[PDB]
């Protein structure tokens, strides 16, 4: 599923993301854009042989399981290809986990390079939330 921007930042809404851990929701829409294009569906391979998965691009050096990353963790508990689903519960269940680890949105390189610092408020503006 693409989601539209605003149909995805009511979804986060719904799901909690809304300042969690102080990041209030234009920064989880701004990371979606750039890491995802808001697509669902999205896949990347990692030079190490992980891959990231989904809206947020989790990656399965740590997060989630893919029968191909050996030696990875697995701390969200989940296969990865569940990141992969329209329904957006299990990606925002891992990604609050992420998030709390001690490094904040920091963990997202798109976030860290294109979203920090700027008005994410206006990745909401306009939007009925
Ligand atoms: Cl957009
Ligand atoms: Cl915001
Ligand atoms: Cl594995
Ligand atoms: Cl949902
Ligand atoms: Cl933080
Ligand atoms: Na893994």
């Amino acid at each position: 599923k693409v989601f539209g921007r605003c149909e995805l930042a009511a979804a986060m809404k719904r799901h909690g993301l809304d300042n969690y851990r102080g990041y209030s929701l234009g920064n989880w829409v701004c990371a979606a854009k750039f890491e995802s294009n808001f697509n669902t569906q999205a896949t990347n391979r990692n030079t190490d042989g992980s891959t990231d998965y989904g809206i947020l691009q989790i990656n399965s050096r740590w997060w989630c399981n893919d029968g191909r990353t050996p030696g990875s963790r697995n701390l969200c508990n989940i296969p990865c290809s569940a990141l992969l689903s329209s329904d957006i519960t299990a990606s925002v269940n891992c990604a609050k986990k992420i998030v709390s680890d001690g490094n904040g949105m920091n963990a997202w390189v798109a976030w860290r390079n294109r979203c920090k610092g700027t008005d994410v408020q206006a990745w909401i503006r306009g939007c009925r939330l």
